[PDB]
């Protein structure tokens, strides 16, 4: 038998970096290598795209390192450019192939029942959808139609205040009619609708 992978649904984000561990173990209690790599190029191939994906194993080698009760972990870890094309296609499925000291490889079946085990999908989103704003902040403004400067600044600085998650760089805006949008470094955006976040007395 050859080494067993656990992976799971690697989502990363544009402008982010991420971070994520596979498992492995095998019956001999000992993996000596582990590679991750496009399917395309044959036994000997290590080539993997895209060239930001990194990966490290530590404690490679050593007996017991790959045990059911201590499993060797692989780091999978990179940064997101903001260049990077997002779709519906924007994912690459990625292979972890482990070796034990018998010389027994990881096999790689390309079927989309294997994800999350020694397969993998690598999907690429947009930095927006990384985060899910708070709406959970309420500011009184003169007339919901035509906010002030500083009525614009205000819920501005309201939605900043619930969402320190949010990137600091990113930049939120507001509207004259209190529309909220929070553009992201990579330019994609999240809208928050006026009525969430604004509320005026104009009505007896
Ligand atoms: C032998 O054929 C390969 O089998 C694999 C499974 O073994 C995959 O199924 C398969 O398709 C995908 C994938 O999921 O990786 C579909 C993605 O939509 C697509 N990503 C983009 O286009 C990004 O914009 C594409 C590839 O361009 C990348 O992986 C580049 O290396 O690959 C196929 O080519
Ligand atoms: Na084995
Ligand atoms: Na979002």
């Amino acid at each position: 038998e050859a080494p067993q992978v656990k992976s799971g649904d690697y989502v990363v984000y544009r402008g982010e970096s991420f971070e994520y561990y596979a498992e492995i173990t095998d019956n001999s209690g000992q993996v000596n290598r582990v590679v991750i790599r496009n399917v395309e190029g044959g036994a000997n191939s290590t080539y993997l795209s895209p060239n930001w994906v990194k990966y490290s194993t530590e404690n490679l080698g050593r007996p017991g390192n790959a045990t059911v009760q201590n499993p060797l972990r692989t780091r999978i870890f990179g940064e997101v450019p903001l260049n990077e094309i997002v779709n519906e296609k924007s994912y690459y499925t990625r292979y972890i192939v482990a070796w034990d000291p018998s010389g027994n490889a990881t096999q790689m079946v390309d079927n989309a029942n294997r994800n999350g085990l020694e397969r993998f999908v690598l999907t690429v989103k947009s930095q927006n959808e990384k985060y899910d704003p708070a709406e959970s902040s309420v500011t009184y403004v003169n007339n919901l139609s035509n906010l002030s400067t500083s009525e614009r600044e205000a819920v501005a600085a309201a939605v900043r205040a619930a969402n320190p998650n949010i990137p600091p760089t990113a930049k939120i805006t507001v509207s004259q009619n209190g529309t909220v949008t929070i553009t992201y470094p990579d330019k994609s955006t999240d809208t928050i609708p006026a009525n969430r976040v604004v509320k005026d007395l104009q009505i007896s």
